[PDB]
DNA sequence: CCCT
DNA sequence: CCCT
């Protein structure tokens, strides 16, 4: 009935939802409550990109996907099956998710999820590859919330909200490395950090179960 | 008998061995071998910054101490017991343990540590750490090698070998965010990415395993 | 002599 | 219309 650690996640995959995808990348980036209630009111025209909390948990993570990558796809994240394998990154398995619980449960529960346009891409896809595994689901107590939908409450508070597009509109600035998972998670922490007081009290009275989440496929 | 992939670990404590310390924070950076095997051999006076390889995995934690930080320890790294437990930040336990064994086990085996000043300081910590928790060292299978030795063979091949003092001389740039686990690992990989295919079969030869690394104190 |  |  409170979040005490959102999670901030992305994760980088082998097509669009139509495509039937596999995650190629996926990262985690935990943060306290109170780490982000302590953090500057953006102020100034325009106001500078906020600096990330110093006490942060994060995990960013390879994957090798069980399909080739469309060449649009490939080209903006530069990642391939190919190379992948090459590498010897392994498969999205059960040990990947006993990864994912033992990190989970560091982080002072009850935690939430946070991805941009996640109840349409990030969580199903989430849902579905964890659908493959044998183990169970180690996102089960955790909520989730996208943050498409907190943007829009809070700036209404007419028209592109795509991740690119409300950063460039906060800060003046281009993204710092696109098109990685890292890279992803650190912009919507800077988006998130524009009013985070604000933000988190949203998220709490929008936060849902992520065993809520309908999966992509399967 | 060749290791696959090279761990790059720092650890960020209460104080120096003499103060028989604890973990604060801690961060590992996994890379496979073919990964510094693609880079730029750094040409040119002075030769650019190499750029971070695009597939790598990697982990960063905050920890809490069951002591207090030290003064000068405290200031450097910016980090103190009060605001590790008011964040919520669990202990050394067992659960980090899964969650090194977990992260490691997805690395191509052999993999091999990798710490500056880690012979004197980084693994023998880390090893009386784990000595204290009651589960198996997870670092079993693992090897480990110091980068300070590996630079000094590098180096007299064709005075002060801190981290920040060779980094200075080889790019003529100051560290970007030292005093924190990740940014004092990305330092020592641009350090190890300066002659890679050199430094990689010096620590192929030179390379020892993690547990006839003697602990620090217990 | 180096890590904190 | 947004994620890749």
């Amino acid at each position: 009935g409170h979040m005490q650690t959102l999670i901030f996640l992305d994760l980088e995959a082998t097509g669009l939802p139509s495509s039937r995808p596999e995650v190629t990348e996926l990262c985690l980036l935990a943060v306290h409550r109170r780490a982000l209630e302590n953090t500057s009111i953006s102020q100034g025209h325009p106001p500078p990109v906020p600096r990330p909390p110093r006490v942060v948990d994060k995990l960013s993570l390879c994957i090798a996907p069980g399909k080739a990558c469309s060449p649009g796809a490939s080209e903006i994240t530069g990642l391939s099956k190919a190379e992948l394998e090459v590498q010897g990154r392994q498969r999205f398995d059960d040990n990947l998710a006993i990864l994912l619980r033992a990190f989970l449960q560091r982080q002072p529960q009850p935690c939430c999820l946070v991805a941009h346009n996640g109840d349409r891409y990030d969580f199903p896809l989430l849902q579905t590859e964890l659908a493959r595994l044998s183990t169970p689901s180690p996102l089960d107590g955790t909520f989730c919330v996208d943050s498409i939908a907190a943007l829009k409450a809070l700036e209404q508070a007419r028209k592109s909200y795509s991740l690119g597009s409300i950063y460039t509109r906060l800060y003046w600035q281009a993204p710092t490395d696109s098109a990685t998972a890292e890279g992803d998670v650190l912009t919507l922490l800077s988006i998130c950090q524009w009013k985070p007081q604000a933000l988190l009290q949203w998220v709490d009275e929008h936060a849902r179960p992520f065993s809520t989440v309908k999966p992509m496929y399967g």
